[PDB]
């Protein structure tokens, strides 16, 4: 859901189209449980926002996608609960690590794919790689 007909102005950041969009639990440094997010994966420019589910307005942060790199996880997952299953780590350009988890085993997949799409760019832009 993104279309807007003369609403505000159109921010620098958010100079581009949506490639993805879903709920996706990002961990932290403490490692005391996930939190659902809403992360909107825009590329042109490649950057990652994530907002509140509850509401909120502005986007929580962003995610550089400018040089960031995809990769999958270990996840173990095996028995029953399955405490956290389909998981995945996006490093930055700052090498900064997520831990994202992904609903369904296809959205892990097609999010990295997502992420990479937009990290991938068209070049021309600031620096680049």
């Amino acid at each position: 859901g993104s279309s807007g007909s003369s609403g505000v102005i159109l921010k620098e950041e958010f100079r581009g189209v949506i490639i993805k969009q879903g709920c996706l639990l990002k961990q932290g440094h403490r490692r005391k449980n996930w939190k659902v997010r809403k992360f909107i994966l825009r590329e042109d420019p490649a950057y990652l926002h994530y907002y509140d589910p509850a509401g909120a307005e502005d986007p929580l942060g962003a995610i550089h996608l400018r040089g960031c790199v995809v990769t999958s996880v270990e996840s173990n997952s095996n028995g029953r609960k399955s405490e956290e299953e389909n998981l995945f780590e996006i490093i930055t350009a700052d090498e900064v690590h997520y831990f994202l988890q992904a609903a369904t085993p296809k959205e892990r997949t097609e999010w990295i794919k997502a992420i990479q799409m937009a990290s991938r760019t068209g070049k021309s832009g600031p620096s680049s790689g």
